């Protein structure tokens, strides 16, 4: 109910004391400008009394005194759009006054009020009011004949209607629009403006509602709905090349809303410090394997040369099935993941995992059990304000199992029988859930999965999503046979796609999604870098056909970097990559997930009013 | 062009001489409002001292001398709000200024101005104008220091800009809103009202605009990012129920951009003057069968009672297999119907046709050839400017024959394999194309043929989308073998899907569109008109995800077209919005079976094609 009070000031200064009078309406604080020519002397004797606990916040231009040329009246309008800027207010906060003003025109403020929302209008009126010793209504000497004007009413105050402000601009920040401030005399400050760039937004906006010669190219082709009502210039400089290595992009990346697909949680802390405090909240202290951390090649997050696959998950030989065996570190690995995530900034991740390994005297029921109570609770704990959402919703992905000596058959049936029965057990939509499977694996899963496609025709009845790692060989018969027969829906990795046009046509046309990893990706199979045996990275390609092509994290603790880290990689791979293509990936993203409608709504709400501002 | 001009009040004479002096802007009238007091002879000086000619009503209300009380500006708000209704003018034709009077007029005329609407607002200013005694920039004494004053340019006007106004208010009548004449004292004119309930109406509407738009949610998700900037009215007037009687909103509807992914070319022209014409225009008219036109039902385009599925076939017995063996009935066919189409504002369409049926001694090949021909022919005519592309993009469906008196298992062979040659023959992106098969008629029902699936794998290697049509029953288990083992990728019909939970959502998630045709839908199976079979299940489908559109299907039996289509769908679920057609137009364009060039293209020339209110 804060009432930040915003009134012009002419050559009578009785204005500012008798509007400050209103029915209720207890103002926090009043915002006042004028010319340089009147004096604040009686202004300051009559905030000096029984209203000294506000602030009067008396503002003046650099110089002026008279509006008669139209320079004077573009200069007033800019400092006074940048004064209702600088005021950092809420729009249902905002009140106008009668704007007498020294013949201002009267008419910049309600064109403010109409522009830029406020809560209402009100107009003093003078009727036997502080009568004068001349007769006429002269404002008092220095407050008596205000004292007696309220006390017998006849002057009041006449109220207009509120305003709620154009769509575009009821949003916006005092940081892309300041002012400079000559110099500040205590509570007095005397400012100036630099160059008319809100009147030009203004018209800007105005003008693209007319015709659709320069922004019929532009709009239609947006990824984001909220980002028709940037600036011509913000929208110009959104469409240039992306400098993975200026100190500014790498702050834009950092604060961007992110969705992630690609993670597996048991490959998050396998080095450093985290390692220390998985391996401290222990239950059982006795049976803690020795602590021995492998050594990484030269220069580990650009390796030099392409180490093998084997070597990669070796690599990670500190932290997983040896450690997860015990509950509190499986509790302390997911907090630790849930509270990095949300450092990250992403809103909805998908976490990758196969119950069955860190099981040897628990059942896969209860590890898997415990991995949702974890989940749930750190989701409910966390509860930010998006609406009373949670900071970060978080589903779950079943993968496959490792050790597959005993009866393949078997291990599958119960890898899908355990989903199955998650998918029914928990059902509420706003907590963690099983929502897919994976089908990793080929050669003899090839001989097995796809001949067997009976097999997976119960899960497609009971609601449940399937991914297909498409890894090494990648040949086109898998993916043809991945996306015909067993009805994916997201295809991993899979960089080579442009070997067969019909291939990635049908890809294209049905709208499968693909699954990118930069980091990985580079270490693995080896790609050039920067401008300059493996060719280009397929992500500009797959970008422009039109593709869904997303960027994962993979392995945050084996790789050594994040989801932005990747994002500026990416931009690296390929020279020429824009951030609206950024943009583009995450709408993507968002649209090839696993949630449900409602789900998406919010997510697309979440997301598209997000986006910071250059 | 005319420019019926409103100038000012003023207790001051001078501020409608100095307001009529504008820079070139000729005024064909001059409408002035003001109270009890003003010398009304200096304006009647005004009255031939210009010169040339103008009208000059002179408003006055029947009783003023200050603007003081708080019901005073109300009163003044109503008087000067229904002078401008009762002034009958264009909205693009106003002209406003608010140079004078005092404060609190000039605040509600400017109000006046942003919420009415009107053309420019300027501002009349003096600068070092008319120096009078003492050096007092004073006004003329009749207008001879106006002529100094342009010999030495010492008058500024500022003008502000033009205005919009809010859509409902923007066309109105003066007939139920009027005043009360006191005298017209000739040029002068007195006034009086009877009450304030324009000014209820103005609360009301804004009022009600807020309440409805409640969190800001509209603007992230709006289906074309072209509607993000609109003015708030015109979003208030779009998230209202659509009225489908006005006749305002009748030709908002035929302006739209529209997209057809449900067409008959068998069925187009079979009453009328059209079957006339094509029926002039055959080659051998010595085979052509006698002229008998089949009679229609009572009030045919909305029936009372349902028929069933062979009546209404039959229905359509003149421009069959019949006419169409015959060269140039099949070419004046296809021409009649793409100009039908370009006519109807349709900017990509997709044909169903049959070549098999149209051949007795010509081969199949032979009319798909002709129908290609012909199509693509009307198509280089168009080109008229879009970006330099056609008018009108027309692709072709093959759909399944009827004769079921041979080897099915035959026809369906050289189905495929006209398909499969035919999408192999003509490759160029820019040209009539055979896009899809229709899998009909469940292939020939699971009474004889089931589902062949090892044979339906040969359509998916060559770049063939399928289109599965659900006819008679519809059995939840039909959809799902359709869905998981032909790979289709839209619906045909199919009105039950409400009762079996996993079928909706897991339609939903895949994306799989769904066809609509009302008009059909009502005639063949019965449905409750104006809420009064169950309900129509459009508005379910909306809200819960699932992709939707609507269709003509069969233009000449049902005697309606796209926009009638649209209207009756509004008319069979309560409470449609007028965004809910631009949710149908984004869900069409998503599950058509065209190319990412022709997506992107289409979306520009759509989300360019909106016609504001």
């Amino acid at each position: 109910v804060q009432a930040h009070l915003f009134v012009s000031l002419g050559t009578a200064p009785a204005i500012v004391p008798e509007a400050f009078l209103l029915p209720g309406a207890r103002f926090v604080s009043v915002h006042v400008l004028t010319t340089e020519r009147p004096d604040v002397t009686l202004i300051r004797e009559f905030f000096r009394r029984h209203a000294p606990g506000v602030n009067l916040t008396i503002t003046r231009v650099a110089g002026f005194q008279d509006l008669k040329s139209e320079e004077d009246h573009f200069r007033f309008e800019e400092v006074m759009f940048r004064w209702f800027l600088a005021s950092r207010t809420g729009p249902e906060q905002r009140f106008v006054c009668l704007t007498g003003g020294f013949k201002t025109m009267s008419a910049a403020m309600q064109k403010a009020a109409t522009v830029l929302g406020a809560a209402e209008v009100f107009h003093v009126l003078a009727d036997d009011c502080c009568v004068g010793p001349q007769g006429r209504l002269m404002p008092p000497s220095t407050l008596e004949e205000i004292l007696w004007a309220r006390d017998q009413g006849h002057l009041h105050w006449i109220r207009l209607g509120p305003e709620r402000g154009w769509p575009q601009l009821r949003r916006i920040a005092p940081e892309q629009f300041p002012l400079q401030v000559v110099e500040e005399k205590g509570d007095e400050r005397r400012v100036q403006a630099e160059d008319r760039a809100f009147g030009t937004f203004l018209q800007d906006l105005l003008q693209r509602a007319s015709r659709i010669a320069g922004a019929w190219e532009m709009l239609p082709e947006l990824p984001f709905a909220d980002l028709a009502t940037w600036s011509e210039g913000e929208l110009a400089w959104l469409r240039e090349p992306l400098d993975p290595r200026a100190p500014a992009d790498q702050r834009w990346v950092a604060g961007l809303p992110k969705i992630e697909l690609h993670c597996h949680l048991g490959g998050f802390a396998t080095h450093g410090e985290l390692l220390r405090r998985v391996r401290n909240a222990a239950e059982n202290p006795g049976k803690l394997p020795p602590l021995e951390e492998p050594r990484l090649p030269e220069g580990w997050p650009l390796p030099a040369q392409p180490i093998p696959l084997a070597e990669y998950m070796k690599l990670g030989n500190a932290n997983g099935t040896a450690l997860l065996r015990d509950p509190g570190c499986l509790r302390e690995q997911c907090r630790l993941l849930y509270r990095h995530l949300v450092d990250q900034g992403v809103c909805y991740a998908e976490v990758r995992c196969s119950p069955a390994n860190y099981a040897e005297v628990r059942s896969p029921w209860d590890v898997l059990a415990d991995i949702r109570a974890a989940f749930q609770e750190c989701m409910e704990g966390a509860r930010t304000a998006p609406g009373g959402l949670p900071a970060c919703h978080v589903n779950l992905i079943l993968i496959a199992t490792r050790r597959a000596s005993g009866d393949y058959r078997a291990a599958i049936a119960r890898h899908l029988a355990l989903a199955v029965t998650a998918a029914e057990h928990w059902r509420d939509e706003n907590a963690c859930r099983v929502v897919g499977v994976d089908l990793a694996g080929y050669e003899d899963e090839k001989t097995r999965a796809h001949y067997f496609r009976e097999e997976f025709t119960a899960v497609h009845r009971c609601g449940l999503a399937v991914t297909v790692h498409a890894g090494e060989n990648d040949d086109a018969e898998g993916i043809w046979r991945a996306v015909f027969d067993l009805n994916a829906r997201r295809l991993g990795h899979a960089l080579s796609l442009g070997q067969s046009r019909e291939l990635l046509r049908s890809v294209a046309d049905r709208g499968i999604g693909v699954e990118l990893c930069p980091y990985a990706n580079l270490q693995i199979k080896g790609f050039r870098l920067d401008g300059s045996a493996p060719g280009p990275y397929p992500l500009l390609d797959y970008l422009r056909e039109g593709v869904r092509v997303t960027v994962n994290t993979d392995n945050i603790g084996i790789s050594a970097a994040s989801l932005t880290d990747n994002l500026l990689l990416a931009a690296r791979l390929c020279p020429g990559l824009t951030r609206l293509d950024l943009l583009h990936l995450q709408r993507h993203a968002l649209e090839t997930a696993f949630c449900t409608a409602t789900q998406r709504l919010t997510l697309l709400r979440r997301i598209s009013s997000g986006i910071p501002r250059p």
